[PDB]
């Protein structure tokens, strides 16, 4: 294999870390591939899901829990700390939260969030590289509490980072608040990469397209598939108590991508630097509730 960028994979990797039995899991977690079968049976399906008063008040506070185990993942971002250890760290809030890591076996993902650093565009796997200054790093995690599943994530810079990369970061983040700004009942999924397109270009950058945002609930991806570049062919509007996330990963190069042999590391083709943001939304009457916002503080964490 021929790496597209600087980083490397630092293995080997932890044995996979248990999840205490009294934790409810998923009906992915003990399957041998990691397979869902409640999700497959759904596959290729375009109809949304409308969540019930007591479905939402379930992704009410998965999502709470999700914000604050991110939370805790952003205070360990520094030189020198591994993405192993952030994972550690994380996997142990989870569990003090009475909630699985959904990434944690879901088609035998092997950890239980995922890192992602530079040139990788998502689904990086924690491993024993130990972070650099100037880095980018994407933190992003689901909780499992309760039948449903929270998630969101952040991008973090690591000590000083240049200006190609703050603004990347900032660019990328503005996407995915234009995005939210405009959903509300009556629009169609289709618009949102639109907007996320229509900024990431007036700044020089491209939009990944082989990933998009989802549908989550009892599912952790389902309808409605959310493409976040421009013209796509999403299928459905929006109606109030629909929840899906808008999750845009933006490039400072193309926005061609390719995977590393490990058949999880999103990397672009042309090594340079990808940056994302992710928050579970839900409909109302009027416009969305951002379940995964922070309570207690204005700002993302790059910007704190
Ligand atoms: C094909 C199938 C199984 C339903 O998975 C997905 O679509 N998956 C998906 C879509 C968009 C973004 N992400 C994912 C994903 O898995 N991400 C993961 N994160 C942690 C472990 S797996
Ligand atoms: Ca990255
Ligand atoms: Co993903
Ligand atoms: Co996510
Ligand atoms: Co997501």
């Amino acid at each position: 294999y021929r790496y597209t960028g600087k980083l490397r994979p630092h293995y080997p990797l932890m044995p996979t870390r248990p999840v205490p039995s009294y934790i409810q899991r998923p009906d992915y977690a003990d399957h041998p591939l990691g397979m869902s079968e409640s999700e497959q049976a759904l596959k290729g399906t375009s109809q949304i899901k409308l969540l019930s008063s007591e479905d939402i008040e379930g992704m009410r506070l998965v999502c709470r829990l999700a914000r604050e185990v991110l939370d805790v993942a952003a205070g360990m971002i520094k030189p020198g700390v591994t993405t192993e250890e952030i994972d550690h760290a994380v996997h142990l809030a989870c569990i003090a939260r009475n909630c699985y890591p959904s990434p944690l076996n879901y088609y035998n993902f092997p950890k239980s969030c995922c890192t992602s650093v530079n040139e990788v565009i998502c689904h990086g796997i924690p491993d024993r590289r130990p972070l650099q200054e100037g880095d980018i790093v994407n933190v992003d995690i689901t909780l499992y509490r309760n039948g449903y599943h929270g998630d969101l994530n952040e991008t973090f810079f690591v000590g000083e980072v240049d200006d190609g990369a703050r603004k990347l970061v900032q660019t990328t983040y503005e996407c995915l608040m234009q995005a939210i700004d405009a959903v509300k009942p009556g629009v169609r999924y289709r618009e949102l990469g639109n907007i996320i397109q229509k900024h990431a270009q007036a700044n020089g950058f491209s939009v990944v397209r082989s990933y998009c945002g989802h549908g989550i609930h009892k599912l952790f991806h389902t309808a409605p598939n959310v493409p976040h570049y421009a013209k796509n062919k999403a299928v459905g509007v929006m109606k109030s108590g629909h929840v899906f996330t808008i999750e845009p990963m933006i490039c400072e190069g193309g926005w061609q991508d390719e995977t590393w042999p490990d058949g999880w590391t999103a990397v672009t083709r042309d090594g340079k630097r990808s940056a994302q943001f992710e928050h579970t939304l839900l409909v109302t009457d009027t416009g969305c509730e951002i379940l995964t916002r922070r309570l207690d503080s204005a700002r993302p964490h790059f910007m704190s």
